[PDB]
RNA sequence: AACCGUAGGGGAACCUGCGGUU
RNA sequence: AACCGUAGGGGAACCUGCGGUU
């Protein structure tokens, strides 16, 4: 339909070269299950399954949008009606491939849901407002969610899409990221790591011997005097096992 | 210029601490 | 858990100084 009710940030990708840059990155092979969050009108769809998929599942909120399970006449396809930002991913297999062009209003909440299924998403690729894509690289920015991301997935950045490449054009520019996944370090309960990284980036300006005691900060061989936006990744790891309580 | 980087102004997602009624 | 309060964090659209480049 048109109308396109904004209020869900949905912006159709109308240009066919990104569109199967987008699937060809997902390494399709012969019998894989692979996982969308918001078909909309389905123009990626039709592209993924372009490809010799297992299983397509369309994750799609808009309750008018779903219903183009049309010219998209799929036996392989189904689409489910729920939220991503809250859908429990793993109900759908162990070995997931997720992709999406996500609206930028819950964007950022729908990653932070595949990372806490993890354990069911081998890869991910998403299209993301560049202010998300530039933070979750970790490299020129970072925050809270690039941190909790990059934990388990090594993010590698893929390209940009410039506005003109959608129908209604956001003001904004996007980014295809592709989320490989790398056993980086075993934290458990991501619940209370998000928690915790969430309190680091707190007043992330100031030095860290203000939020951790700073003789405890000087047992990582870290300097209690540095910012947020200057540690590794080990070092994440390293203070969180021993300040947080799992 | 747009674009990228950078420095403010601006405040929309989202987040945490404490507290109140439960 | 939930709703409210409250202190901060965070900083998108949009505006500008500066630096590249059409
Ligand atoms: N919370 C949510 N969960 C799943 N899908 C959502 C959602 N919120 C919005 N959406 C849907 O996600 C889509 C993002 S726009 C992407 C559209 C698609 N790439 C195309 O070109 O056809 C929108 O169609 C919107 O309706
Ligand atoms: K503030």
């Amino acid at each position: 339909m048109v109308r396109l009710k904004k209020s869900f940030g949905q912006h159709l990708l109308v240009s066919e070269g990104v569109l199967k840059k987008i699937a060809e990155e997902l390494n399709i092979e012969e019998g894989n299950t692979v996982v969308e969050v918001g078909g909309g009108t389905g123009n990626l769809t039709k592209v993924l399954l372009q490809h010799p998929l297992k299983k397509l599942y369309v994750i799609e909120l808009d309750r008018e949008m779903v219903e183009n399970l049309k010219s998209i006449g799929d036996e392989r396809l189904e689409v489910i009606n729920e939220d991503a930002s809250k859908f429990p991913f793993c109900s759908l297999g162990k070995e997931l491939k997720v992709v999406g062009n996500l609206p930028y209003n819950v964007a950022s909440l729908i990653i932070e849901n595949t990372v806490y299924n993890k354990d069911c998403v081998p890869l991910a690729v998403f299209m993301v407002q560049k202010e998300v894509a530039e933070k979750l690289q970790g490299k020129k920015d970072t925050g809270w969610l690039s941190v909790f991301v990059r934990t388990f997935y090594d993010v590698n950045y893929v390209m940009t899409v410039p506005p003109r490449f959608f129908v209604p054009p956001p003001k904004v520019q996007s980014a295809v990221i592709k989320l490989v996944k790398n056993e980086k370090f075993p934290v458990k309960d991501l619940k209370n790591y998000k928690k915790f990284l969430t309190k680091i980036f707190q007043n992330r300006r100031k030095v860290l011997r203000k939020k951790i005691p700073e003789e405890l900060l000087k047992e990582a061989g870290i300097n209690p005097d540095a910012r947020v936006e200057q540690l590794s990744l080990e070092d994440f790891f390293k203070l969180y096992r021993l300040i947080e309580d799992s």
